DNA sequence: CGGCGTACG
DNA sequence: CGTA
DNA sequence: GCCG
């Protein structure tokens, strides 16, 4: 079991679901308190269990596994022995955890804003609606659309949605392409949003594309909310039987030279990409982002024609998107 | 003990 | 600050 | 919280 999540296959569904979900509760709570280090450890420990070939049935099977120390092991031990971890349950039902989760789920609200509201005594969504003066335009849209945005986006919604984006993209720049990325590319059947990566086969032709795409989508009456730019975080009108629902849609443009790096980054998972960039820098001395891979000694960028190229340049066995569910 | 990913809006 |  |  290698120490980095990018060094091992992680399938979407696995054999330790209950154990990973408990550790990710503690990771989430750590983030609500600003403890990024503890969040990472609990996330990594959870991911290790996702990568195991069978269920953990005894504590001894944790020996030698990376990122399992006294704390994470005690969590697993109690779940194995009693089916419940007291610390996890105490977090679950705490007013702090429940409210920070409720607030951070709002589009436009992060940990710092939710914490401030919590210290001010706010606890419910209606508490926020009553004092709308303290809300950004982004937060007003997230709060108004919160109910729809809390329902999972279905894979069966995605194809129809990709078609309307492609139509706007094709008018904005003939020859431009739309690629489904994010969780759905990793095989997820549901998602919190839909993530689309846009490019054009002729390097440079994609410059200035996203404003033209957004203007056409808005002209179609499809944009319920959006803010030179290359990333757009929108709220889209998705048809439903006799009606419609609001859905979150992310659009990002990249030049074809950077497409493999953008596809890799936007396909995730989030933990997988953090681990991959950490591996790149700490183990290989290379700097990785969604734009390229930089050698700081030669001061050169590595050209990539595919995701496979990138895995090879980092000395990692290739993992298909379905095995990046860290 | 230092480090914990790295961007854009 | 928010966002991926 | 854990690794190196
Ligand atoms: N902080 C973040 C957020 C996202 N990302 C990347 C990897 C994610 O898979 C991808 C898409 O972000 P995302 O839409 O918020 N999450 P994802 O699509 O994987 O699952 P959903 O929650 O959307 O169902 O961007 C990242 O690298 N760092
Ligand atoms: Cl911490
Ligand atoms: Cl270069
Ligand atoms: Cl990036
Ligand atoms: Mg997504
Ligand atoms: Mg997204
Ligand atoms: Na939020």
């Amino acid at each position: 079991m290698p120490a980095y999540a990018c060094q091992r296959p992680t399938p979407l569904t696995h054999h330790n679901t209950g154990l990973s979900e408990a550790l990710e509760i503690l990771a989430e709570a750590a983030g609500f308190e600003g403890s990024e280090g503890r969040l990472l450890t609990f996330c990594r420990a959870a991911s290790v269990l996702k990568a195991l070939p069978s269920p953990v049935t005894t504590l001894s099977q944790l020996q030698g596994l990376p990122h399992f120390g006294e704390h994470s092991s005690r969590v697993v031990q109690e779940l194995l022995e009693h089916g419940v971890c007291e610390e996890v349950e105490r977090v679950r039902r705490s007013e702090r955890y429940q409210t920070m989760k409720l607030f951070t789920q709002i589009f436009g609200v992060g940990v710092k804003t939710a914490d401030r509201w919590y210290r001010e005594g706010l606890r419910t969504l209606d508490d926020l609606r009553e004092q709308p003066q303290k809300l950004t335009q982004q937060q007003k849209a997230g709060l108004q659309h919160h109910q729809d945005l809390s329902t999972p986006v279905l894979r069966s919604d995605v194809d129809a949605l990709q078609q309307v984006v492609e139509e706007a993209v094709g008018q904005a720049l003939p020859g431009a392409t739309v690629t489904l990325t994010g969780g759905f590319r990793r095989g997820k059947l549901q998602g919190h949003d839909v993530d689309f990566l846009i490019t054009h086969p002729k390097e440079g032709q994609e410059a200035g594309l996203l404003p033209r795409v957004m203007c056409r989508l808005q002209d179609q009456g499809l944009i319920l909310y959006h803010q030179a730019f290359e990333r757009s975080f929108c709220i889209f009108r998705l048809p439903q039987p006799g009606s419609w629902k609001a859905v979150r849609v992310d659009l990002v443009v990249a030049p074809v030279s950077q497409f493999p790096f953008a596809l890799l980054g936007w396909t995730g998972s989030k933990l997988f990409q953090r681990e991959l960039r950490r591996f790149s820098r700490k183990e290989k001395g290379l700097w990785l982002n969604s734009h390229g891979l930089f050698d700081p000694e030669q001061k050169t960028f590595f050209q990539a024609a595919s995701e496979e190229d990138i895995f090879r340049h980092l000395g990692l066995e290739y993992l298909p998107p379905e095995q990046r569910n860290a």
